[PDB]
């Protein structure tokens, strides 16, 4: 059995290599990559995702999202209050304010400690789930616009034929911006391209134990567990390095440069925060081996998780006993 640890690898494709992205995920599964949940991906030096970032202060960020905090430094909860529209260069200038700025520190082990010890106490504004993309059209090779869908995916294995589109998100983040305890919907694959700016540390626990981190979060979020049997959905929870540690709970660490890919993949369990100002692109995907997953995964249908239009048909599909009462949580 390959990766038998569920070590995070890191890859470093040729520019051959880098052409044929399905067969390349193969590969990394043949290495075992994705029993860590997290994999990276360099890309070849001869790569570039577009020519110059010099360009993006004029995208709107609709709805900036203020996430406060709620708890104790190892284990909180956060929500997002909605802001007033701001362009990308308003938002650069505000990550980069005297209130906002990443604080002096030695290196990212340093700045690591900072962030949880010190996070409940600020409330950092995140630019999420801003549909678009920043890949050149003329990039041919991993771009995150042009992959096969999962819709198209899951007609090429089970000949269905259903309705829904796929398309990448931004994400704009800037110091102690921070990602909850999730897996994706239908726990899909995600990649996540760091186009620019300050680095984004990942946490993961293997899919093979993701069970052990929904029991710790059931002990830890009492009354959010009673609420709904599968609130990690609602992407709301924070339970720091120490904690995981102290409950024994397997995960691994990395963190994410700019010019960087990382791979999630099914039923890997992630969170983690940005270190400053930057710019992310990310999209779900599927390959053969999510089909499995995708039959078994968890809803939320308190109301609570409310999800994209293409979530139907998957769950339509692969989970008709489950359709009915999930359709009731979306409406
Ligand atoms: O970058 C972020 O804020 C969160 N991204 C992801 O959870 C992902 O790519 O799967
Ligand atoms: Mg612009
Ligand atoms: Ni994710
Ligand atoms: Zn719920």
């Amino acid at each position: 059995a390959q990766n038998p640890n569920c070590n995070i690898m890191i890859f470093h494709p040729t520019k051959e290599e880098f052409n044929d992205f399905d067969k390349y995920i193969a590969y990394m599964e043949s290495q075992g990559a994705h029993r860590a949940g997290l994999a990276k991906i360099i890309p070849p030096k001869e790569w570039k995702a577009r020519e110059t970032y010099d360009n993006i202060s004029e995208i709107l960020i609709a709805t900036p999202l203020q996430q406060v905090a709620s708890g104790r430094a190892g284990v909180f909860t956060q929500y997002h209050k909605k802001k007033k529209a701001m362009t990308v260069g308003e938002y650069r200038h505000l990550a980069n304010s005297k209130k906002y700025q990443t604080p002096p520190h030695q290196n990212f082990e340093d700045l690591e400690r900072k962030y949880w010890k010190n996070r409940i106490y600020n409330s950092p504004i995140y630019g999420a789930d801003i549909s678009g993309s920043l890949f050149d059209e003329n990039t041919k090779q991993w771009n995150l616009g042009h992959l096969g869908t999962i819709q198209d995916l899951l007609e090429k294995e089970c000949g269905v034929v259903i309705e829904g589109v796929n398309t990448p998100y931004l994400y704009f983040g800037m110091w102690k911006t921070t990602f909850a305890w999730h897996t994706e919907d239908m726990d899909l694959y995600s990649i996540n391209y760091l186009h620019l700016g300050e680095p984004k540390t990942w946490y993961v626990v293997p899919p093979e134990h993701g069970q052990r981190l929904e029991r710790l979060a059931r002990e830890l979020f009492p009354g959010s567990s009673r609420g709904c049997g599968a609130f990690l959905r609602h992407k709301v929870a924070l339970i720091s390095p120490t904690v995981l540690k102290e409950n024994g709970i397997p995960f691994n660490r990395i963190t994410q440069e700019a010019g960087e890919f990382m791979v999630t993949f099914p039923y890997g369990y992630h969170a983690g925060f940005n270190h400053g100002f930057n710019c992310a692109e990310a999209i779900n995907f599927a390959t053969p081996r999510w089909i499995d997953y995708g039959k078994m995964a968890s809803q939320c249908s308190c109301g609570e998780a409310r999800v994209t239009f293409s979530m139907d048909a998957f769950v339509r599909i692969l989970q008709p006993e489950r359709y009915d009462l999930w359709k009731r949580g979306q409406d």
